[PDB]
């Protein structure tokens, strides 16, 4: 239709192909590299905790928690984004200040906080182990010492580029099968688009393109569309990404703070005045109907054989 | 809520006191050397051509020409944005794919084309000019060979900083006096608000925060440049746009990516798009100008640097 006509300019289907990640070649020794990395919770001081864990590929690529501290960027606690499509997110932060977003954006993202502020310990953790530097050197060629912080974010990288979800019922609806998605769905997306939500969540990821002044907050002044509001205020000191909604309905809990377990509601909540918006209960409920088309075929990831410790591993940090 | 009240969820007035940069503390020395590279057209291979050039601090912070060339992740000709506030841009590029455009960020944007593709003819230029190195020393303390590109961005970048513009009429408002602006622009800023620009053109510096799936391209499809422009936005688009900052906009003409709009009320005009759900009269479109106006700042006063002197070594100026 139009309608349809309109989605094809503010979105496009997710390719079935990994993106090319500039200055950061895939080769297959890299993404199995990168797959190990994900999976190996050795990176960890506890020797628990892998990116899997807070960003789990059976899990929609969060944890359905509402939130964690994983990466030193953080001024706090937030809800994991899934990795999904995560390489088609431009704003890559839940939140900051403007004056600071950009530079923060020189990476890298594949880095917990613990790895971020001891990276020698992750290098002579991973140096450490025989299979490891064999296959550092098979995915870097031409590099004396590629064990490297900056190198296990690049194939970290490169394997998080084959997380893509193509085929969700929409996607196939933007590629021109009106029939992919229902009537009702079809209203969703005209809802969607215009009360003005696709300007926030646009483009090839739906979302992760901006950062705005809004953040969902409790209300200050016994539901959650009562308890929690958009709010954006004078005394502001950071804006927040509008995330990508693909796969949305997997990854409940919603918003930056994990706080609204409903997509419903976080959609309710999203209908605010602040951003120009009423919707009424059947919106929101047909607005739901267009969001849960957004799930796209998950990735089938074999989990890795890591290779063993030597005797010469460091040991875990305690309890 | 009021106008006023809105207004200020949706924006914050620029500070005064330059941003500090994480990981590049400003001192007097590395401001005073930014400034020099800044002004510096060796940095150039002929030897005429410095930042100042195309983001010329005594017109805006642009160059008021419908495009250049200036650095490496263009892909065509783009109109030069202002350095004034750019500090505070969260996108920093006029275009690009979304898989791609964080990874630029990983930057530096300080770094022409040709400083980014010769960092060491870049670095072997100011080793050459005896000046240049006792600069670094001083701006770089405690680093044995801090004559590097890393460096020449950096120091760049803290000059950068101090090139705010506090003090708009609008920020005056901003800060809680109704007076500051007339009342014309206040209605202008209703509209600016009320017909939806402040979702993309919005926080501290008024946009640069975010892309869009949309940008202003020729109309194949009557005549004066409402007629001859229009945002666009197709299944076949491969980039997405920033929505750029709007302060100082009333002195950074040329208008848009492409710079092809030259009168900020057809740039206004052309925005009130129904691509973008917005539909504005003329004299709707001539009320939020008067409000855009409102958007200048105190421009920065920049001492020219006396730069330091070539030696016999120093690279020759090429023509191309
Ligand atoms: C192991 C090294 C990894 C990798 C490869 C990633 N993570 Fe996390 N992650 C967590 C939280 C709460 C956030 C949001 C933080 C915030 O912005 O405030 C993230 C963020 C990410 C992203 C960004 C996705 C995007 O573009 O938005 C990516 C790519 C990412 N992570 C990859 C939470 C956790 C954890 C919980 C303890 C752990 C462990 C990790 N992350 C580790 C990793
Ligand atoms: C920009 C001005 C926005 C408009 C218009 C809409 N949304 Fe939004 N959305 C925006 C932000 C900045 C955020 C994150 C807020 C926070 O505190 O985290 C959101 C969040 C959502 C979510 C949650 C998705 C997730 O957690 O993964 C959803 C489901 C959502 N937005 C949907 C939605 C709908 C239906 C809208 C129209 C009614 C709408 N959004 C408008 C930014 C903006
Ligand atoms: C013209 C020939 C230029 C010269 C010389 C320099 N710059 Fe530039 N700059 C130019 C253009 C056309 C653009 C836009 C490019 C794009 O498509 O995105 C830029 C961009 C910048 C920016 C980004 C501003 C922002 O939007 O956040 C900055 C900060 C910048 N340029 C700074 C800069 C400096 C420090 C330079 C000297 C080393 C310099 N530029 C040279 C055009 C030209
Ligand atoms: C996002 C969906 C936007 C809304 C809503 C509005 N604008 Fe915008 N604006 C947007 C983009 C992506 C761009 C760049 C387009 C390009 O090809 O370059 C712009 C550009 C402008 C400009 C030009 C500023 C400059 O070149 O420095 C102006 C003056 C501007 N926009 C004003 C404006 C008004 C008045 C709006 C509501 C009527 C409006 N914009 C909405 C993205 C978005
Ligand atoms: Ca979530
Ligand atoms: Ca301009």
């Amino acid at each position: 239709e139009d309608v349809m006509k309109r989605a094809q300019g503010l979105f496009k289907p997710i390719p079935a192909k990994p993106p090319v990640m500039k200055d950061n070649p895939a080769s297959p020794s890299r993404v199995e590299l990168g797959r190990m990395l994900f999976f190996d919770p050795r990176l960890s001081a506890s020797h628990l905790i892998s990116c899997n864990t807070c960003h789990n590929v059976g899990l929609g690529g969060t944890d359905i928690l509402e939130t964690s501290i994983g990466h030193g960027w953080q001024k706090g606690p937030r809800n994991s984004p899934t990795v999904l499509n995560a390489v088609y997110n431009i704003a890559q932060f839940w939140d900051g200040r403007a004056e600071d977003l950009a530079a923060q954006a020189k990476g890298p993202v594949q880095a917990s906080v613990e790895m971020n502020n001891k990276p020698e310990n992750l290098v002579a953790t991973l140096k450490s182990i025989p299979g490891y530097p064999p296959l550092f050197r098979k995915a870097f060629p031409g590099q004396g010492d590629p064990v490297t912080f900056d190198n296990v974010a690049k194939a970290i990288e490169v394997f998080e580029a084959t997380l893509v979800t193509p085929d969700a019922p929409f996607d196939k609806y933007l590629k021109g099968n009106r029939k992919a998605i229902s009537s009702t769905a079809e209203q969703g997306l005209a809802l969607f688009l215009d009360k003005g939500c696709a300007a926030c969540h646009s483009g090839v990821n739906m979302g992760g393109t901006g950062y705005f002044p809004f953040g969902v907050r409790e209300d200050p002044g016994v539901d959650d569309t009562g308890r929690y509001k958009v709010t954006s205020t004078a005394a502001d000191k950071y804006v927040f990404r509008s995330p990508s909604l693909r796969n949305v309905a997997i990854t409940m809990p919603y918003f930056h703070s994990g706080k609204v377990w409903k997509l419903k509601d976080a959609v309710k909540i999203m209908g605010s005045a602040q951003l120009g918006i009423s919707i009424t209960d059947a919106d929101a409920d047909k607005i739901v109907t267009f969001l849960n088309t957004l799930t796209g075929a998950q990735p089938k990831v074999m989990h890795p054989v890591l290779p063993p410790n030597s005797d010469d591993t460091p040991r875990p940090v305690s309890n």
